């Protein structure tokens, strides 16, 4: 096993949401394995999230897949996804989104 610690999640300049500003957070996974999501950033077009995610049972080349989504009363859209496989150590990355805007974040991986 190795530990990966998911953290400092934050978007620069999301879209406009059909009525007004967009209200965002993020699902994230390792390898598949569902790591939580962050609380709902509202009406927030460049959010930052306190929230952190941790996996001990992760393997190094795993993925990472991070979706940012937008909240809506009957159907919540997906904005973007980024993806990369993990690797030992401390790694910082953006991630420019399908629908606008760019993700930031940074893991650790360890032992
Ligand atoms: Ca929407
Ligand atoms: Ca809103
Ligand atoms: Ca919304």
């Amino acid at each position: 096993h190795m530990q990966l610690r998911l953290y400092n999640l934050r978007v620069r300049g999301l879209p406009s949401d059909l009525m007004g500003i967009t209200d965002g957070y993020v699902k994230v996974f390792c390898g598949s394995a569902n790591l939580g999501e962050t609380s709902v950033n509202h009406n927030n077009a460049n959010p930052w999230w306190t929230e952190e995610f941790s996996h001990f049972k992760a393997q190094e080349n795993d993925i990472l897949r991070l979706e940012v989504h937008d909240e809506d009363t009957f159907f919540d859209d997906l904005l973007g996804v980024c993806q990369r496989q993990i690797k030992v150590g401390t790694h910082e990355h953006d991630c420019y989104l399908k629908e606008g805007g760019t993700l930031h974040y940074m893991y650790t991986l360890s032992v």
